[PDB]
C-alpha cells in the first residue's frame, strides 16, 4: 500500500558491503546510466533478498528506496484482491519505478500444504504480471524479501533471476549497529565499548540488537519516572543549550549528598536533566535478551542456497 520514499542512507545500513554493491549495480546504475544497461545488459527483472530473519532484508529495502533517485518506490506486504493489477499500473505510469514486496513467502504454503481457494487466484494474478502482454520493459524492478525462501513456489521463485543472501552481521557490523541505533542521544559509551558490545553479541541478528538498544535507550526514562530523590546539578539551559545553569534537577539515590525529597511530579518541565545511557545499561539490556536465530535457520536455509542456486 505505502507509496512513499524514506530516509535510510546506505551509511545507516551496517555491514552488507556486497548486498550494497550488488543492489547498486542492479538498481541504481541502470537508473542513472540507462545507455549502459541496454541490449544484452538489460538489468534483471526481480531480485530476491533472502536469509535469516532480522538480518536486514526489509531495512536494506528502504535503503534502495532512498538511494532511488526520485525513482518512485512502492512497498506492499502480507495483508477482490485485484489490487495487484492496480499496483503495477501506477508503477508503469511513473517509470522508472521499484516494487518491494516484503515477506513474499506470504503467498505460498509448501510445508504442511497451507491451501486457500482464492489465494491460488491471488498468486497467479501477479505470477502473470511478471511478463505482461503490454511489456513492462519499463525501468521497473521487483524486490522480494523472505526469511523462509524454501517454502516458495518455483512459479514465483523462478521469476527472480538474481537472488541475494543477507547474512547475520559480523563483529564490526554489530558494533556499528549499536552506535547507529544509539543515534545522537545523550550517552557515555566509548569506542572501546561499542567494540566490546560487538564482541558480546556474537550470533545476534540486527533486529535483536535494535531491540536491545531501544531498551537500554529507555533506561534514563525509567530512572526519571521511578525516582524518589533528585539532586540539583548544573548543566545546559533547556531553552538555550549554550548557557549553563547550576539549576537542573537529575534523579539520584536517596543516599546521595544533595538529594532532595520529591518525584518527577514536582520537577519543572524545563529543569529536568536526564541521565546519559551508559555501558552498564546496554549490558544489562543485553543480558535479558538472547539470540533467536539458531542453526536450523541456516540449516534449512543452507539447503535452498545449494539446491536452487540462481535462476531463482
Ligand atoms: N544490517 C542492519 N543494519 C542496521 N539495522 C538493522 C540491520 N539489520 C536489521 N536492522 C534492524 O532491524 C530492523 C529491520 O529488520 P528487517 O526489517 O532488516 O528484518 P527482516 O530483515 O525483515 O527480519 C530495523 O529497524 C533495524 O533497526
Amino acid at each position: 500500500i505505502v507509496i512513499e520514499r524514506p530516509n535510510v542512507k546506505w551509511s545507516d545500513v551496517a555491514g552488507l558491503e556486497g548486498a550494497k554493491e550488488a543492489l547498486k549495480e542492479a538498481v541504481i546504475l541502470p537508473i542513472k546510466f540507462p545507455h549502459l544497461f541496454t541490449g544484452k545488459r538489460t538489468p534483471w527483472r526481480g531480485i530476491l533478498l533472502f536469509g535469516p530473519p532480522g538480518t536486514g532484508k526489509s531495512y536494506l529495502a528502504k535503503a534502495v528506496a532512498t538511494e532511488a533517485n526520485n525513482s518512485t518506490f512502492f512497498s506492499i506486504s502480507s495483508s477482490s484482491e485485484k489490487l495487484v493489477k492496480n499496483l503495477f499500473q501506477l508503477a508503469r505510469e511513473n517509470k522508472p519505478s521499484i516494487i518491494f514486496i516484503d515477506e513474499i513467502d506470504s503467498l505460498c504454503g509448501s510445508r504442511s500444504e497451507n491451501e486457500s481457494e482464492a489465494a491460488r487466484r491471488i498468486k497467479t494474478e501477479f505470477l502473470v504480471q511478471m511478463q505482461g502482454v503490454g511489456v513492462d520493459n519499463d525501468g521497473i524492478l521487483v524486490l522480494g524479501a523472505t526469511n523462509i525462501p524454501w517454502v516458495l513456489d518455483s512459479a514465483i521463485r523462478r521469476r527472480f533471476e538474481k537472488r541475494i543472501y543477507i547474512p547475520l552481521p559480523e563483529a564490526h557490523a554489530r558494533a556499528a549497529m549499536f552506535r547507529l541505533h544509539l543515534g545522537s542521544t545523550q550517552n557515555s559509551l566509548t569506542e572501546a565499548d561499542f567494540q566490546e558490545l560487538g564482541r558480546k553479541t556474537d550470533g545476534y541478528s540486527g533486529a535483536d540488537i535494535s531491540i536491545i538498544v531501544r531498551d537500554a535507550l529507555m533506561q534514563p526514562v525509567r530512572k526519571v519516572q521511578s525516582a524518589t530523590h533528585f539532586k540539583k546539578v548544573r548543566g545546559p539551559s533547556r531553552a538555550d543549550p549554550n548557557c549553563i545553569v547550576n539549576d537542573l534537577l537529575t534523579p539520584c539515590s536517596p543516599g546521595d549528598p544533595g538529594a532532595i525529597e520529591m518525584t518527577w511530579m514536582d520537577v519543572p518541565g524545563d529543569k529536568l536533566l536526564e541521565p546519559v545511557v551508559s555501558m552498564w545499561d546496554m549490558l544489562r539490556s543485553l543480558s535479558s535478551t538472547k539470540p533467536t536465530v539458531n542453526e536450523q535457520d541456516l540449516l534449512k536455509l543452507k539447503k535452498f542456497t545449494e539446491d536452487f542456486g540462481q535462476e531463482g
